[PDB]
């Protein structure tokens, strides 16, 4: 089996793009700078 839904608790600093949260703002402020910029392979003649 797998444990879960055991007691509520939602950190104040959480990311929307993903389901990853953090306790320290510094961690988020920096993390947020991950869902932007570098893009995955796309155009061949680009
Ligand atoms: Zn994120």
């Amino acid at each position: 089996g797998s444990s879960g839904s055991s007691g509520t608790g939602v950190k104040p600093y959480g990311c929307s793009q993903c389901a990853k949260t953090f306790s320290l703002k510094s961690q988020l402020i920096v993390h947020q700078r991950s869902h932007t910029g570098v893009k995955p392979s796309g155009p061949s003649s680009g």
